[PDB]
């Protein structure tokens, strides 16, 4: 007795997911970290001088 | 209309961990694999060969 459906949902918290692109960029920027590169940054707001 | 107490307990997960050393191995490893360094492994019981 006592027998319980062991199949039944137990994830109350909705689906959640990063995007795919930020997915690729965190494995890209891990393949050059792991190369000895680091990670630069800049605006998008961009001078025509630069 | 009356406002909420914005300050209310919304917390329903319990506080989780990871523990402090594997964490500092995880800063460790981190720290070697970007100068260019690999994680290697091995068995805990070994033989007295090696």
């Amino acid at each position: 007795a006592e027998g319980i459906d062991v199949t039944l949902p137990s994830t109350r918290v909705p689906a959640g997911a990063r995007h795919p692109i930020i997915m690729l960029a965190e494995h890209v920027a891990d393949t050059f970290i792991a190369m000895g590169w680091e990670l630069a940054e800049g605006p998008e707001v961009e001078t025509e001088q630069f």
